[PDB]
């Protein structure tokens, strides 16, 4: 393939410009670090714009709440070779990761969490701006290759991503993977969309949520930010922290607010789909709750991984 | 005893005034539909107003956030002789509850989500005003019965409530409870200590979590506010989402954020303290994060039936 | 007992926001990092607010000066079971507690200066809220011990300290020390008296006054914040800085500004007082100065250990 695994840090910041400031100096460094791993494949940050109403089940909310809200939550999605590889540059890099993650620590409300995925399906083209789309559309036809050439994806900040959260019915884990990849597979014949893929929760990275024993967590609280915690302190492994209910998250690419919204909204509005659909809404227990992200930075070269 | 059952209403709003004008117009309605259930015993709600910080590891959050942040939770806690009549309150009272709990739509961000609890410890007094203090230590000197005699709890907004959340390791469970156990124990020794107990989640009520089957999902959607989603359409028991890794709330009642601050802050600066409490802190997933909640609305008789 | 041995840390900040935010920071990592040792036993942090002015003695001064202060003194009682416990934890703990109290460099005008107190007379009650003297008053009453239950002296900022400055003529000691503690006695008869202590200064803490030698002193001057001054590089110990002529504070606590200015006031007011006070008076090289402060934060808990 190869399909990488997925680690998704989550965390909750003050939405004023101090935070965003921070993002610009220490966001590159941190991903600078994260790339002293060979098994590191690339990544995908987005800033959590607003929600998918859905009508007005979610009144106070709308697809844009940036103006508005006072918080803002951040994804930042790294994909490793293996899982294991994740843990272990966080491990080998702790210094500097460590003193890194904190300088952000007078911005932060809730976090950092760090879930690891495993991708039960994947759909998701090569990244190109509107400038490369002649010679890709040169190379393929010169390989007589025209299936290979795909919509244009445009990378950084310039297409919407729906994060969709579902917590599964414990023995009902197959009818929603099947009737969700169908639908993402039925998602193809919608204008705008730019790709998806379903990720399954295998655990928690212990270490980059900042979860120690005693111990690590004592150091955490009385850090000058030039100390770190023993990051052999971590009282638990990755697997350990698989929950039960199984938890998944639909992730949908988009080429705009409309595109998505009328996209997705396609298993409400048309039959076809909708009854498809029907089947992954009995077997959840939480969800679905929308996201609406934007993937402002990233290492586009982790779909070349993806795809070889 | 008897240690009711609890059930927690978890929302997210938006923290504007329509919200706590819909509060005032609707919260007293369904406290009311809900008390058409002999299960029912009483009730706490709380608005969370912030977050216990922990130095600066949480740098954006104050105990008191409610001048700045753009959305408001609320976290209800309903009291049954048993578990499964809440979900039979639910059923019977589902038009009105339901229509009532729409009417609030258009002011959500997310939920509801409601999860249902068991208590492990408890040490809860009789909530009374600093006006009947008076009668109180007459009617127990008068049985011969001084150690009853409790401090002065008051309810309706008049205390702060700290509501830690914590996810403990698989087969870890025992030295959590019984750390934490001690912990509260201890607390006693601090002023402006109310009580405390805590929580285990045993399940989630689906159809207070809106949590219908591709059907009841649609209804919900589809709701003009004079219609129910079928209430029969939940496709699981309350049980089936119990979650693994167990998941414990640590709630403690003290006088004010200052006696909440460093009564706590006790398992941080007390020795004695610090080393009952870092064996809770080597069992734990996720946590402690603590919300800063304000017991608003409250039937204070639930703590009458816990004390029987 | 046992009176614990008090070390007291100085130092004059500017009276600005920025100050109070570190302190809102720091001051909590700093006394975790202080209760990494057992000899620990609590704490009382000071803010000074203002000056008693003896009539006009000190006409530029007021009781509340925090209005029209430039820097702010700040008064920093850690307790301890033997002072060498206080050297030893300053040792052990020297990266963090270092990387700590900088920091606040950009905020100092004056300081650290932490000598060391050895307590000739205390008569400090436990620390109560409005709400806990029910259970207090039950408590004492079941044990037959009403002689045990005390005034209600809030923690917490909700009381006031005089805090006064005398140093005794050499020779002088004994009468100083007899006159001043039946001083504090006979302040049991005046209203809104919540305890107080003759403190005697044995030595200074020279690596809590960031006294090193040569070379400290220069790694003092040319720290990052990053690196510690040679923690061993103190070239006292705490007892060669006994000072002669004695150094005394008499430290007690009133219920408001009001009770403290008339309290006092008494050995100036009555006659009997008056006369008793006026043989401490006799002995007197300097003093006496007062400084009105505020018990801010504090770990009301030392207090358990001085009266087991
Ligand atoms: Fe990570
Ligand atoms: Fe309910
Ligand atoms: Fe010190």
């Amino acid at each position: 393939m190869p399909k990488p695994y997925i680690a998704i840090n989550m965390a909750d910041l003050k939405n004023e410009p101090k935070t965003f400031e921070m993002f610009s100096a220490v966001g590159p460094k941190v991903c600078m670090v994260t790339a002293r791993h060979p098994g590191f494949v690339g990544f995908q940050n987005h800033v959590q714009i607003g929600v998918l109403p859905f009508g007005e089940r979610f009144g106070g909310a709308k697809m844009d709440m940036t103006k508005e809200s006072s918080t803002v939550r951040v994804l930042q999605y790294t994909m490793w070779k293996d899982w294991k590889d994740h843990e272990e540059m966080h491990r080998q890099n702790w210094s500097y990761l460590f003193r890194l993650c904190y300088s952000c620590a007078s911005q932060m409300v809730w976090g950092p969490w760090e879930p690891i995925y495993e991708i039960k399906y994947a759909d998701m083209p090569i990244n190109t701006e509107m400038t490369d789309f002649t010679a890709v559309v040169g190379k393929k036809f010169a390989e007589g290759k025209p299936l290979e050439i795909p919509v244009i994806s445009q990378p950084y900040g310039k297409r919407v991503v729906a994060f969709g959260e579902h917590t599964v019915i414990p023995g009902k884990e197959e009818q929603f993977e099947d009737a969700i990849i169908k639908t993402l597979e039925m998602f193809k014949r919608a204008p705008g969309f730019l790709g998806a893929m379903l990720l399954k929760e295998i655990g928690v990275s212990g270490i980059g949520s900042f979860q120690f024993g005693s111990k690590g967590f004592h150091q955490l609280l009385e850090s000058p930010g030039s100390l770190e915690p023993d990051p052999n302190n971590v009282m638990y492994q990755a697997p350990e922290a698989k929950p039960t209910p199984p938890q998944y998250i639909v992730h949908v690419e988009w080429a705009n607010l409309d595109a998505l919204q009328f996209g997705m909204g396609r298993v409400l509005l048309s039959p076809e789909y909708r009854e498809v659909h029907d089947e992954a809404l009995d077997t959840l227990i939480y969800g679905p709750y929308i996201r609406i992200i934007n993937p402002v930075m990233e290492g586009t070269f982790w779909r070349e991984y993806l795809n070889e």
